[PDB]
């Protein structure tokens, strides 16, 4: 018997993927000899296996190459040869993924998995198809798009502490539509650590701050006046600040408008995108716990704001409850517990 060469592509090909290896396979005999090159010769790292069976690629390979493809089996029966010239997916654009929270970061109950592409996607299942998370206890969870670029993954209920997450965002060789293809790979693992949910109920004006179901702190708060009241709902907790200055054009509002502010703040812990924080608020001590003064934050003491500050971590929970607000937009980009589960479970990749 003569051996027999199998490849994982065909000399006719074109727009072949660089999502996984070219390999090689012989049968009735084994591979002698296996190289790749590229257009200008330049030979593609690829390992053989023990038995000499089968051979593959072992680097990346590149968008618009044509490679070919020289085997060689020999058996007992006699030798084959083939020869294979292939061409790769061709992109008229290439986007990268973006992942939070950060890699090894341990988060609050709250936090979503957030997949931001640098670009606008047009096959949105191709992309979600591309993204494989592990929960470690597994749960079930889905994805949904709070706009054309950024994707979100949850579970239906906030996350149990301990759980670990892991996301690969396998978009390489990935055609997301419209031929726009992933620009590289990208992977993170956190981690969910202890419950905590700040409740704030305007009803008594007061912050408290519950961890693991224990009242640890209550804040005297001022949120925001009739004017530009504090929307209820579900916030989760982003990025902390020892100080930042705060612009309102930031967040939509012209600075001179009527509406619109530049001030610096201590103390800021953001808990929407739309521009919600809890801060340090010295001019409003007095209102605090009685009063709302704010254009919506949730003003404490410089005492309570650092405490929230060192005691608070991206992925912690923040409800608002009982305001003349509506509630949270759930694509704010912090309001995403907002969205019934019935209506994220059902996702909107269409
Ligand atoms: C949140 O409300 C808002 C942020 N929080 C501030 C507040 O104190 O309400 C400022 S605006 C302000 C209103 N009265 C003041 C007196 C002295 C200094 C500042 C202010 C600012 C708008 C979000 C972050 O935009």
């Amino acid at each position: 018997l003569v051996p027999k060469l199998t490849a994982s592509v065909t000399d006719g090909a074109v727009g072949v993927t660089v999502d996984a290896p070219v390999s090689v396979t012989a049968a009735d005999g084994v591979l002698a000899a296996v190289t790749m090159v590229n257009d200008n010769g330049r030979p593609v790292a690829g390992r053989l296996s023990p038995d000499g069976l089968r051979w593959s690629t072992t680097e990346q390979l590149g968008y618009n190459r044509r490679y070919t493809l020289n085997a060689t089996a020999l058996g007992l029966g006699g030798a084959a040869t083939r020869q294979l010239t292939f061409q790769t997916s061709s992109p008229a654009h290439l986007t990268m993924p973006y992942v939070m929270p950060g890699d090894g970061e341990v988060v609050g109950v709250g936090e979503p998995v957030a997949i931001r592409f640098d670009e606008n996607i047009a096959d949105r299942g191709a992309a979600e198809k591309a993204i494989k998370i592990t929960t470690n206890p597994p749960v079930e969870g889905a994805f949904y798009w709070l706009n054309n670029r950024e994707v979100r993954w949850r579970p239906e209920h906030f996350w149990k502490p301990g759980t670990a997450v892991d996301v690969a965002v396998n978009t390489y060789g990935v055609d997301l539509g419209e031929g726009m293809f992933g620009e590289d790979n990208v992977q993170t693992h956190f981690t969910i650590g202890d419950e905590v949910i700040a409740t704030a109920d305007d009803n008594t004006k007061i912050l408290t701050v519950r961890v693991n179901g224990e009242v640890v702190k209550s804040m005297p708060t001022s949120m925001g006046k009739d004017s530009t009241p504090t929307a209820n709902g579900i916030y989760i907790v982003g990025s902390r600040y020892k100080h930042i200055i705060m612009d309102s054009s930031t967040y939509g509002v012209p600075v001179n408008s009527p509406n619109g502010y530049r001030t610096d703040v201590d103390w800021a812990t953001q808990i929407s995108y739309s521009g919600v924080f809890v801060h340090s608020a010295p001019w409003s001590v007095g209102a605090q716990g009685h009063t709302n003064t704010s254009h919506g934050c949730l003003n404490v003491s410089p005492s309570n704001a650092q405490w929230f500050y060192d005691h608070v971590k991206r992925g912690d929970i923040v409800e608002v409850v009982n305001t003349v607000g509506g509630t949270l937009p759930g694509i704010d980009g912090l309001g995403d517990w907002n969205i019934p589960w019935d209506q994220w479970r059902a996702g909107n990749a269409k």
